[PDB]
């Protein structure tokens, strides 16, 4: 029996014709949540990728799993599992119009929470609209006024975009009825403005909690006014205003920029790296990149900015490329470096024996996210977070035939990066792990293959492999599928307790992965 035959009744054929289980819907959300679907993969386009991730949402739904989906939204939204929250707001949308009335109100009741910044609401309009009643505007009128009214004072303030997204149209669509003085005061800013605000305020009695709501306009209303950098620079170090709220006058100043970088949200840090560098504005040697490569690494303050391994390891390839040009400045490569590792939530090992394969077949060579890093790319990524965590690791690399391994655990991840670049090719044989492991009596208490799963030779079935290595080792190894699209296909058997299906770049994949090894 090989690939190219089905093992038994509940497979299925892949892209490639051959059988694999068809990933649970449950599952497969957890990969679109992660991945997405844009760019499609390498065997499906982008439409239909997504078309095949809702109907797999519709079914959960149709099974009564509606509730089970919006709380698992809400998990990863709250735990900051995804690099992206397109997903994750495509897929809370979906559920706001099914046909469970149960899950329409746990989805419209999960709207501000999920929806973190404006951003987000302004994104899962655009999918309602794509797929304004009483329900809609309640959620809407919520979302505002459950957050801060000083923060959103800090979002509305921030220079506009021709993307047909308005604060003053969705204040007014909501039918909203401000819960407290400071969004009040903010709603009248946005659908009035500041004269108005100015006028409906003076004289008046106000918290010392909305007082700092109003101070705070009147300190991104002031910006406009002058072109003094000490005195903009006083204004950013008192009011901790952001690029965004600058004229592009002040933008051109160094000073300026040095202050901004001061308390520069991590996202923005990440994305502003080249450019402050070119600028000499993160000079090679100075404080100003140390206190960087400080934020960088400090665990705790990546959570509270949330940041996801994928930004890191975007932000990283996209910094050490050097073009804009200039030199990525060598302490802040390894600062990036060590904040990959420290953003996955972290678990104690478990000291098993893993074999941690990657495949780096042509397909592999799809590009994640909409970024420019291919899915061996990525998947090396995953399985450098393993190896460093499980000291007992041994890393191989396959497509038709075992390859030697272009990585080692020591390399930094730039290095990892650029050696995955353009190694993809070949059909592919998900059997070779388990088959290698066992020829060469390898050890091995945990397979763990980083893979799309669209196996294609006439081998054995690598379930049967894992089977084969398991009788001949004497050892009841298991079998991790580390999933690197959102493709429905799986190699792991679902009636096997002994395989697993998990997913790249889930934050919390760690966790998973130890429970299993453990029977936890």
């Amino acid at each position: 029996m090989d690939q190219t035959q089905p093992l038994n009744e509940k497979q299925v054929p892949n892209s490639e014709g051959c059988y694999v289980w068809q990933v649970s819907d449950m599952n497969r959300l957890r990969r679109f949540l992660c991945f997405g679907s844009e760019g499609g993969t390498y065997y499906i386009e982008e439409k239909k990728l997504g078309q095949e991730n809702a109907e797999a949402l519709l079914r959960l739904i149709e099974d009564g799993k509606g509730c089970e989906v919006v709380q698992e939204i809400k998990t990863f939204s709250q735990e900051g599992r995804a690099a992206k929250q397109e997903p994750t707001l495509f897929a809370l949308a979906v559920c706001s119009q099914c046909s469970d009335i149960k899950t329409k109100q746990a989805a419209f009741r999960a709207v501000p929470e999920v929806c973190r910044i404006p951003t987000h609401l302004f994104t899962f309009i655009q999918f309602k609209k794509d797929l304004w009643g009483r329900a809609l505007r309640k959620a809407v009128s919520d979302w505002y006024n459950t957050k801060d009214a000083l923060n959103l004072a800090m979002a509305v303030t921030k220079y506009k975009q021709r993307n047909g997204w308005s604060h003053k149209d969705l204040l007014r669509l909501s039918h909203i009825k401000p819960a407290n003085e400071g969004l009040t005061m903010v709603a009248k800013y946005v659908s009035k403005g500041w004269k108005e605000v100015q006028e409906a305020y003076k004289e008046k009695e106000l918290s010392p909690e909305t007082e700092k709501v109003l101070k705070y306009l009147e300190a991104t209303e002031r910006v406009k006014r002058t072109k003094d950098e000490l005195e903009i620079i006083h204004l950013i170090d008192e009011y901790r205003l952001v690029r965004e709220h600058l004229l592009t006058i002040h933008l051109k100043s160094k000073e300026i920029w040095k202050s901004l970088l001061q308390d520069m949200p991590l996202t923005a840090l990440l994305r502003n790296l080249g450019k402050m560098t070119a600028d000499s504005v993160l000079a090679p040697a100075s404080s100003e990149v140390s206190s960087v490569c400080e934020r960088l690494t400090n665990e705790k303050l990546l959570k509270k900015a949330r940041i996801h391994p994928f930004h890191i390891l975007v932000a990283l390839e996209t910094y050490k490329k050097g073009h804009l040009r200039w030199i990525p400045d060598t302490s802040i490569v390894e600062a990036l470096d060590n904040a990959f590792y420290k953003s996955f939530k972290l678990v104690e090992p478990t000291g098993k024996r893993f074999l941690l394969a990657i495949d780096v077949s042509a397909s592999m060579n799809q590009r994640v996210l909409g970024s420019i890093l291919n899915a061996s790319v990525v998947a090396a990524a995953m399985c450098m977070l393993v190896a460093r965590t499980e000291k007992d690791s041994h890393m191989v690399a396959f497509s038709d035939e075992m390859l030697p391994c272009p990585i080692t655990v020591n390399m930094l991840l730039h290095e990892v990066v650029e050696k995955m670049s353009d190694i993809t090719m070949g059909s592919t044989d998900c059997a070779l792990p388990m088959l290698w492991a066992q020829k060469t009596n390898t050890a091995a208490d945990i397979f763990i293959v980083f893979t799309d799963c669209e196996t294609n030779v006439e081998d054995v079935h690598p379930a049967t492999a894992l089977k084969q290595y398991r009788e001949k080792m004497g050892i009841p190894a298991k079998l991790i599928v580390c999933a690197m699209t959102s493709n429905g296909f799986s190699i792991a058997d679902p009636d096997d307790r002994g395989m697993l299906d998990i997913c790249g770049f889930d934050s919390g994949a760690l966790d998973v992965i130890r429970n299993f090894t453990l029977d936890l």
